[PDB]
């Protein structure tokens, strides 16, 4: 954890509180703001870690207090007292968060202001959920209790928040001049919330662009194992069958330098290119690079595909769980570790179509241990109707493909495929 003893500079905050001290600690600064939890301010380390719970906080002077989530809310939404602004904070961090995170990091670009309103929503101390077992987050004046992000409907203070400063971390001049020279996507509207917006963004951009730690590890919260095994089936699927359809002689594995041969039978010559997810720009492709058989990017974000390719792309656009707000329109994707990716681009596609649905297998009609559908590629479906066993497959791919596009990515092929190419393999 960060030692309270570590030094805070205080440059920053000395416009909203002239005479501050040059020479300030954590533990200083604790004690001005008028307050198992040895910190309310962490490390960027553990702040990494706890990146879903990130909440950018601005306040600017009667005080408007702004979130990331895009709300501004003016302390005394027009002007009310502390009283009620405190609750509807516990309401709009608890719906904002229950699904992501055990905590709250509020990420502040501070000059003052933000860090002396704590004291009137936030409470500290040593606890559990009155309701579950889950960490407390929050704390009820009226019933002298504590909860969850999940159980809090009605609490009246934020509990044990953790924070972090941007500001410490060595830059030179404002947050929007920071911020601007990675990001266009986000204005300066001069409300708060812009400013909550633009400073999670740059400590997003910092984090996870600039440098990325794929070791780091995240708790499962959702459909994670499901994705990624639907990934995996979709990806087995659609590469044998275009292999199958226009027989090339030679495929191009590239992206992941760790990829292994999604269809290990398959006879082409499979040729392998080491790329790491891009987490700032999508590749150029002339940078990259063919023309021979096809080309298959399995999430290589690249800014114009070759027409013989054979595309997923994670849609940075989606909202889920798991798809966080990124950087210039990226998204920062947490499923078991964190991949920031740029921005969605439908000119990316432009040689290439939708991948349509369809379920293709050659495995023997058998069921060990009544579906119509004209994409039930199989020996049965040729021959009338469809059996037992590769209707249960069907459905069941059906359900995966349906979960992976749920989350956000999207299929895209060259434009001669076909599957009725493949009905004769049978
Ligand atoms: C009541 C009331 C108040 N409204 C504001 C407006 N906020 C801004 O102009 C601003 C500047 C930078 N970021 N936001 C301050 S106090
Ligand atoms: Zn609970
Ligand atoms: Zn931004
Ligand atoms: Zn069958």
């Amino acid at each position: 954890h960060l030692s309270v003893d570590t030094k805070f500079k205080t440059e920053g905050l000395c416009v909203d509180i002239p005479g501050i001290p040059k020479d300030m600690t954590y533990r200083r600064l604790i004690s001005m703001m008028g307050f198992g939890y040895p910190n309310m301010f962490i490390t960027r380390e553990e702040a990494i870690r706890h990146v879903r719970a990130w909440i950018g906080f601005d306040v600017e002077g009667p005080l408007q207090l702004g979130f990331s989530t895009g709300v501004n809310l003016v302390a005394v939404y027009k002007g009310l007292p502390w009283n009620v602004v405190r609750i509807k904070i516990v309401q709009m961090l608890s719906d904002t968060l229950k699904n992501l995170s055990d905590r709250v990091v509020f990420v502040l670009w501070a000059h003052g202001f933000e860090l002396t309103s704590m004291k009137y929503f936030v409470k500290i101390g040593p606890r559990t959920c009155c309701l579950c077992d889950r960490r407390a987050t929050c704390f009820s004046t009226a019933s002298d209790t504590y909860a969850c992000w999940h159980h809090s409907i009605g609490f009246d203070y934020v509990y044990n928040p953790f924070m972090i400063d941007v500001q410490q971390w060595g830059f030179t001049g404002n947050l929007q001049s920071n911020h601007d020279l990675y990001c266009q996507v986000h204005g300066n509207a001069h409300v708060a919330s812009c400013d909550a917006i633009m400073t999670r963004c740059l400590a997003v951009h910092e984090c996870f662009v600039k440098r990325v730690d794929w070791t780091i590890e995240y708790p499962i919260i959702g459909d994670e194992l499901k994705i990624n095994a639907a990934c995996r089936k979709v990806q087995h699927m659609v590469v044998k069958a275009a292999l199958l359809a226009d027989k090339f002689p030679v495929l191009h594995d590239i992206g992941n330098p760790k990829a292994i041969k999604c269809v290990p039978q398959a006879d082409v010559e499979w040729k392998f290119y080491d790329a790491q997810p891009c987490s700032d720009k999508a590749y150029k492709i002339e940078e990259l690079f063919f023309t021979d058989g096809v080309c298959l990017f399995w999430n290589c974000n690249v800014d114009r595909y070759p027409a013989n390719s054979i595309v997923c792309r994670f849609d940075t656009r989606v909202l889920s769980n798991l798809n966080l707000p990124g950087c210039d329109g990226g998204s920062l994707y947490v499923n078991k570790h964190a991949f920031h990716t740029p921005a969605f681009d439908k000119s990316a596609f432009v040689n290439l179509k939708q991948l349509p649905f369809f379920y293709y297998s050659d495995s023997p009609c058998e069921s060990h241990g009544p579906l119509k559908s004209a994409t039930c590629i199989t020996r049965c479906n040729l021959g009338g109707a469809v059996c037992r066993h590769h209707a249960n497959e069907y459905r069941l791919y059906l359900d995966a493909y349906n979960m992976m596009i749920s989350a956000g990515f999207s299929l895209w092929v060259y434009k001669q495929f076909d599957t009725y190419n493949l009905w004769n393999t049978f």
